[PDB]
């Protein structure tokens, strides 16, 4: 099973969580998935027919964040790193009644 | 967000992971996922039309695993802890392009 990359980074730092694109099915369901420590995961931020590329969850309020989206990318960048920016977060693809992780990151401080 | 149910046991000993039938648009798109720590989180079981009401992901032979599926529960079982089953398990219905997860346990020896 594909190991999460741990990302140590410190407060104020500029970071790039990395998913790959050549080998998606339907650009359109794919996501990264966050999770905090103890909660459940949560949709963050989707693909999207736009062009920035990508768009984050209705509400979420916070643009350090942003994504590089291309023909092989779909890399998560956070400028400026926050104690609560710390988790985990997976890309992944829903296909059929089920979604694929194909990679993921452990970001902590 | 969903606070995961932590959970300390004992080798050997038996223990359920409980997600409602409550709030579920469709049962066919429910599903537990295992994740391993520093792993990805993968698809483990989902609910099937069926005597038992569920079927495990191809490649999953464990029969200590098993699930209580009825019109009130899709409750994951172990029988007989082991260590490896440590992790997190979330439980979700994929609704559309996105997953959603309704409750998860964080399950520690």
């Amino acid at each position: 099973i594909k190991e999460l990359h741990v990302k140590t980074v410190k407060r104020g730092e500029n970071v790039t969580m990395e998913c790959s694109m050549s080998k998606v099915t339907n650009k359109d369901n794919l996501a990264w998935y966050r999770q905090s420590f103890g909660k459940v995961p949560q949709y963050f931020v989707r693909y999207y027919s736009s062009n920035s590329g990508y768009k984050f969850a209705e509400g979420f309020k916070d643009s350090r964040f942003s994504m590089t989206v291309n023909d092989q990318k779909f890399d998560l960048n956070i400028i400026g790193a926050r104690e609560d920016d710390g988790g985990e977060y997976f890309c992944g693809e829903v296909e059929g009644i089920i979604i694929k992780f194909t990679s993921g990151t452990r970001l902590q401080f």
